[PDB]
Order: structure tokens, then sequence, then C-alpha cells
């Protein structure tokens, strides 16, 4: 379980901030 470490912490910030 060593992929959704930085990707999970980027997904929560992607929902609220929306950096597309």
């Amino acid at each position: 379980k060593m992929n959704m470490l930085k990707e999970n912490v980027d997904y929560i910030q992607k929902n609220q901030n929306l950096f597309k």
C-alpha cells in the first residue's frame, strides 16, 4: 500500500481547491 500516500493527500486538496 504505497501509491495512495501522496495521491490521497492530492485528491482531498483537489475536491475543495480544484487546480485543473
